[PDB]
């Protein structure tokens, strides 16, 4: 069923949270205008973590190359990002950010 990632309270808009859950690839947790989204953290273009880049609303920019993704959709937006980031459907369970065990 569900995997707890981090407390909802820990995720501020503009400051994504790296979560390393033992079943999963590195994960990134975001708050966009008060709502939570979860993506893979490893950039699809290289060896950088998206939680070390720059959130601008629904856009997360990679710390390298100027690449970017849409947090909410997974879309690769700014070049050189081309392969969409994996996203996960999010549930809040008792104050925790959760995703399904996949
Ligand atoms: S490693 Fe993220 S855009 Fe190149």
């Amino acid at each position: 069923n569900k995997l707890r990632l981090c407390q909802v309270a820990s995720v501020k808009d503009g400051e994504p949270v790296a979560v390393y859950q033992e079943k999963m690839p590195a994960l990134a947790v975001y708050n966009v205008d008060g709502e939570v989204f979860v993506t893979d953290n490893l950039c699809t273009h290289g060896n950088a973590m998206l939680t070390d880049g720059y959130q601008d609303g629904t856009i997360i920019e990679c710390p390298f190359h100027g690449g970017s993704f849409d947090i909410a959709t997974g879309a690769a937006k700014a070049f050189p990002c081309q392969i969409p980031i994996k996203t996960y459907p999010v549930t809040i369970e008792d104050g925790w950010v959760c995703i399904d065990q996949p």
